[PDB]
RNA sequence: GGAAAUUAGGUGCGCUUGGCGUUUUAGUACUCUGGAAACAGAAUCUACUAAAACAAGGCAAAAUGCCGUGUU
DNA sequence: CTATTCAAGCCAAGCGCACCTAATTTCC
DNA sequence: TTGAATAG
């Protein structure tokens, strides 16, 4: 039957509706859902990767040094090096002598923390903040007379600690300490200048941008020229061939070519630039001026600025012609012929400059040119700066068109299309489905991406199971992402909160309970300083409560071409205004003599309201203001793009990808999309629940909504004319009043189908990817009770915080888990003074330092002790971890990392009981083209959860896979507990934490199953991308995953 | 709507670093014991400094060495 | 078992290219 | 949101 498709693309879900196209009745409709592919996910693996070359080159780097100590013997495997304190070696080293062990942990201590080198340039005034900039500019001024070694020795004496914010120094403020260093033990220690030279080298050197990692990497390169090819684009009329250097000779000539050509000059003569002409014209203003003018331009072929046109300007209004960079770069410093009348020497200047990024490269580059060039200019040519970007264009096209750009007047568009060359375009014919590989393309934000391949994937489906559909309309979601979301939702609560207070305000005041009825009212008249904006006449209060039918909301522009039905696109005015005006702008209206005032004292009151604080939106301005002719198609054309439908860049690209899709395989299949603000506005008019807590179903049951937009568009021929500019076909019947437009799209009783539905599917998008986070980052200690059993041992940092009452709760509840209690109970007693005397303030710690400004400090008799940065406590007993402590040599205690991340887990039928065995992140093993489950850590896990031969392997699952417990089917979230075969799940077609409210239950939002003796049935369902369940069947564990 | 150019702003991918943070051990301080002091012993709580480890781990061999939390 | 509790690495500096938005000129 | 321990 032939239907019509609805979707609701969004951060995390896509909803999809389909309605018949004649009948009206919704045939199918349903959800698909996954995780929001925000930017963070990406952002934190490219963070840990630089994290681990940080780390690894920072070891190495002191391996390195060591090495050189070895070969120059000051150090050995017996020389030991541990008393030594650095900084006050590092200082005795600057004037006395040193030891061999001495001498060479000074010069450890300094290849390990080497400082900044790029923030070190410029100077900023310290303003207050902890910033690397103000403190590298703050060190500076202390440095002045003293030595880094030296300021640190200092602030470990008055201050007794060196680390911290206050520790940031430039690297050749450390290199500036270490000549001096190796200058004084120069003559003790037998070394020559290859040793301090390597040295200074190794504490200085890193790696630069252009060079990137070493030759293993993936991530790497072998050259600066394949590194900046890889980067740059392809040409748009020639995409085999590589980008130009967008500072070029002929780039800039091609440019300035353009601009000459487009110009146009009213006199006797030729209108357009004879080539003699524009030759002239090149070779006195733009080859002569660095920044051509238009007199120079006039100047030169004899007319008056006057009668040129057609020039590219800036916005002060000043003419914009294009500046040869290249030419007036070498001429300033070289005017020999030889090398200014080379264009093809000054293209490979300019690519050289360009690609390469250090003065030195430039010059090698540049000798190797073996042009007329002299040393002297190649080394001043190589400080050139602004060389930066690609040309749009290859030289091969440049090249092709320039003398065409000469001898004719046409600009290089009009030549590149009668030359037949047609910009590269992506062919779909022998695509047998809407591809998915396009997407990453014209995409800009890693979030709408996936939204956009999951959406193509349901269409791809919908076709296959439905066939295909004569209209698909879409609509995309006005949050970028989910914290933009959260915004937006901020700012929606914050205004509610304002207006319902002035609604407060109100009842409170007059005592008139009719304020709660006509709120959108009130919040006009407040908006409009209670003057009615088409009278200019005031508007009173009183009036507009006990009268508000006198006072009418009316629409600025009318909504019969505007489909604007925001707040933006509404006035209240007197009733009369409000009628004499009717299908008009005020502008139109305020014109004609059915007004009482002229436009123009309209326009002033409009624009001092329109400024200011608590001004008029901007948008309220642009439509008051609106000077256009309606009934134009030109001007109904841009009002359908901004209100009606949807004009962003995304919803743009895929919404061309399935048009040229339907359009090259011969596919009659009509494309369009809607503002959200349109169907946002005929779900308020259809009377649908303004709370939106049946679940995931909304998604679905907004595809309806939008589907059913659809089908109006359809229907009117006076909607013919806008529903033709929805499916962007090329070209009459028209909305003519307020009370039409109501009649049209105001359909309450005619969508109670959409309503009644109850068949929605669902589907969850189910993660199986090996490698994903494997553990928890945080290093933990432990201890051993008296009992042998082996604790946790917690920190708890930020004792002074205003906000944080856990050492409060922790005394209060458990004062024997503090390590404090057991060790040094002089300093605990001294704690519990201070949380007795403040135990209704949240903080005992904070409230204490905010009076007394002094912090905590351990007991000592002499009042010397030291501050408490934090206190140790135990925790939870230790049973499920990772023990790392074979990396801690002679470590008294275990060190280990916590909860071990799951990946999925096998249901076993063991004797008519249910069991399962864990899979954690930890025991897939990555191979080189596969990942595989380790044998011997799932045989070892089969036998501590009592799994027995004769066990029957039942399914695995992973998240989002659909598991069937007890007859109750939900969702996989993961195991939750290993030992006590506790797995988390959650509901299909809602979240049990909105379930929950929605019942008004109180019970933690969280559904914890448990795999036991108890367990009578564990079945695993599965779901196509459309929501359509079914059950599935294996044979044996999976131990191999391709990745 | 599309082509090129100028300016301003924005997004992503990738690269290069900085100073922190967690943990161990050692030293010191703090606490306890003895002593006239020196110092020794105990404790490992609190702080400071150094060295080392920091997703499990896998390559690599004198290296500005390389991979391991993303997408599909 | 249910109901409850705890806690989870972080800031700052620079660079390359790709893409997008807005404004301006010409043409297709 | 999620590993996972813990009181009852
Ligand atoms: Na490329
Ligand atoms: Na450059
Ligand atoms: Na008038
Ligand atoms: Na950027
Ligand atoms: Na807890």
């Amino acid at each position: 039957r032939n239907y019509i498709l609805g979707l609701d693309i969004g951060i995390t879900s896509v909803g999809y509706g389909i309605i018949d196209y004649e009948t009206r009745d919704v045939i199918d409709a349903g959800v698909r859902l996954f995780k929001e592919a925000n930017v963070e996910n990406n952002e934190g693996r490219r963070s840990k990767r630089g994290a681990r070359r940080l780390k690894r080159r920072r070891r190495h780097r002191i391996q390195r040094v060591k090495k050189l100590l070895f070969d120059y013997n000051l150090l050995t495997d017996h020389s030991e090096l541990s008393g030594i304190n650095p900084y006050e070696a590092r200082v005795k080293g600057l004037s006395q002598k040193l030891s061999e062990e001495e001498f060479s942990a000074a010069l450890l201590h300094l290849a390990k923390r080497r400082g900044v080198h790029n923030v070190n340039e410029v100077e900023e005034d310290t303003g207050n903040e902890l910033s690397t900039k103000e403190q590298i500019s703050r060190n500076s001024k202390a440095l002045e007379e003293k030595y880094v070694a030296e300021l640190q020795l200092e602030r470990l004496k008055k201050d007794g600690e060196v680390r911290g914010s206050i520790n940031r120094f430039k690297t050749s403020d450390y290199v500036k300490e270490a000549k001096q260093l190796l200058k004084v033990q120069k003559a003790y220690h037998q070394l020559d200048q290859s040793f301090i030279d390597t040295y200074i080298d190794l504490l200085e050197t890193r790696r630069t941008y252009y060079e990137g990692p070493g030759e293993g990497s993936p991530f790497g390169w072998k050259d600066i020229k394949e590194w900046y090819e890889m980067l740059m684009g392809h040409c748009t009329y020639f995409p085999e061939e590589l980008r130009s250097v967008k500072y070029a000779y002929n780039a800039d000539l091609y440019n300035a070519l353009n601009d000459l050509n487009n110009l146009v000059i009213t006199r006797d003569e030729n209108e357009k630039l004879e080539y003699y002409e524009k030759f002239q014209i090149i070779e006195n203003v733009f080859k002569q001026k660095k920044k051509p003018t238009l007199k120079q331009i006039a100047k030169e072929i004899l007319v008056n600025e006057e009668d040129i046109k057609g020039y590219r300007v800036t916005s002060t209004g000043k003419p914009e012609f294009t500046n040869l960079k290249v030419y007036h770069d070498i001429k300033d410093i070289t005017a020999r012929k030889e090398i200014i009348e080379n264009a093809e020497l000054l293209d490979q200047i300019a690519k050289i400059l360009t690609i390469y990024q250090s003065s030195e490269d430039i010059q090698e580059e540049l000798t190797n040119l073996n042009s007329e060039l002299t040393q002297e200019e190649i080394e001043q040519i190589s400080n050139l700066k602004g060389y930066t970007g690609t040309h749009n264009l290859s030289l091969k096209a440049i090249n092709l068109i320039l003398d065409e750009l000469w001898h004719t007047n046409d600009n290089q568009i009009a030549i590149f299309n009668r030359l037949k060359l047609v910009p590269k375009k992506v062919d779909l014919s022998q695509q047998k489905e809407i591809p998915t590989t396009l997407v990453d393309d014209f995409i800009l934000s890693p979030v709408v991406k996936r939204s956009f391949i999951q959406s193509i994937k349901v269409i791809n489906a919908i076709i296959k199971k439905y066939g295909l559909p004569n209209d698909i309309i879409i609509e995309l979601a006005r949050e970028k992402n989910s914290k933009d979301a959260q915004k937006m939702i901020n700012e929606m609560q914050k205004r509610n909160r304002q207006t319902n207070e002035r609604i407060e305000e109100i009842i409170r005041t007059t005592g008139k309970e009719n304020a709660k009825y006509l709120i959108e009212k009130i919040k006009l008249h407040d908006m409009q300083e209670g003057k009615c904006l088409y009278s200019l006449e005031a508007i009173p209060l009183e009036d507009l409560l006990n009268n508000p039918f006198n006072y009418e909301v009316d629409h600025i522009i009318p909504r019969s071409v505007s489909f604007d039905n925001s707040f933006n696109n509404k006035v209240l005015v007197k009733q009369e205004e409000a009628s004499k005006k009717g299908n008009r702008t005020p502008f139109q209206y305020l014109s004609s003599s059915d007004s009482k005032i002229s436009y123009e004292t309209f326009k002033k009151h409009i624009l001092n309201l329109a400024k200011g604080k608590g001004r008029i939106s901007k948008t309220k301005k642009e439509y008051l203001l609106e000077e256009r002719d309606i009934n134009r198609f030109s001007v109904q054309k841009d009002f359908i793009n901004r209100n009606l439908v949807d004009t962003r860049y995304a919803t743009r690209g895929l919404m061309n990808l399935l048009r040229s899709y339907f359009r090259v395989n011969n596919l009659d299949v009509k494309v369009k999309s809607i503002n959200g603000g349109f169907t946002s506005f005929l779900r308020r008019k259809w009377k649908f629940k303004k709370e939106r807590n049946k679940g995931y179903k909304h998604h679905a049951e907004d595809a309806l909504i939008i589907a059913n937009a659809d089908f109006i568009f359809k229907e009117w021929k006076k909607l013919d004319k806008a529903k033709k500019v929805m499916e962007n076909q090329m070209f009459m019947p028209e909305i003519e009043t307020e009370q039409e437009y109501k009649e049209i799209f105001i359909t309450p009783h005619q969508i109670k189908h959409i309503k009644d539905f109850k068949d929605y599917k669902y589907s969850h998008r189910v993660d199986k990817k090996p490698n994903r986070e494997l553990i928890n980052d945080t290093l933990y200690s432990t201890r051993k009770d008296d009992k042998g059993n082996t604790l946790i041992v917690n920190n708890l940092n930020g004792l002074y915080d205003k906000d944080n009452d856990k050492l409060k709760k922790l005394i209060n509840k458990s004062p024997e888990k503090l390590l404090m209690y057991h060790h040094d109970p002089q300093t605990y007693q001294k704690l519990k003074l201070i949380m007795e005397q403040y135990g209704d303030e949240k903080n005992p710690l904070y409230k204490y330092y905010e009076e007394t400004g002094n912090y905590l400090t351990k007991y000592s008799k002499k009042d010397n002790g030291p501050v408490i940065k934090k206190i140790k406590y135990y925790g939870n007993k230790l049973n499920a971890h990772l023990d790392i402590t074979d990396d801690y040599p002679n470590s008294r205690n275990k060190v280990v990392k916590l909860s071990l991340k799951p990946y999925r887990f096998d249901v076993y039928l063991d004797n008519g009981v249910y069991k399962f065995v864990t899979v954690k992140n930890l025991d897939v093993i990555k191979k080189e083209n596969y990942y595989e489950v380790n044998s011997k850590a799932y045989e070892e896990a089969k036998k501590l959860k009592k799994i027995s031969n004769q066990a029957e392997f039942i399914a695995s699952f992973y998240n989002n896979d659909l598991i069937k417990i007890n007859g109750e089917l939900y969702r996989v979230i993961g195991v939750n507990n290993d030992l006590l075969n506790r797995i988390e799940v959650n509901m299909i077609d809602i979240t049990y934490r909105e379930y929950l409210e929605n019942m008004n239950d109180k019970r933690p939002p969280r559904i914890i199953k448990t795999i036991a003796s108890k367990t009578q049935s564990i079945k695993k369902y599965s779901t196509d991308i459309l929501g359509n369940l079914y059950e599935v069947k294996s044979k044996k564990h999976p131990q191999i995953i391709k990745k």
